[PDB]
C-alpha cells in the first residue's frame, strides 16, 4: 500500500507522468503490469 516510495517515471491514470511504485489510482497501463503481481521496478525510470 504505502512502501518506501522513491522517484519513478509513470503516467497516471488520469495520463500524468510522475513518481509512482503504488499509490492507489492503477493506471490502465500499468494496471496489467501491477495487476500480473509486479512493481514497478520494471518501468522504473
Amino acid at each position: 500500500r504505502q512502501p518506501r516510495p522513491a522517484k519513478y517515471k509513470f503516467t497516471d491514470v488520469n495520463g500524468e507522468t510522475k513518481t509512482w511504485t503504488g499509490q492507489g489510482r492503477t493506471p490502465k497501463p500499468i494496471a496489467q503490469a501491477l495487476a500480473e503481481g509486479k512493481s514497478l521496478d520494471d518501468f522504473l525510470i
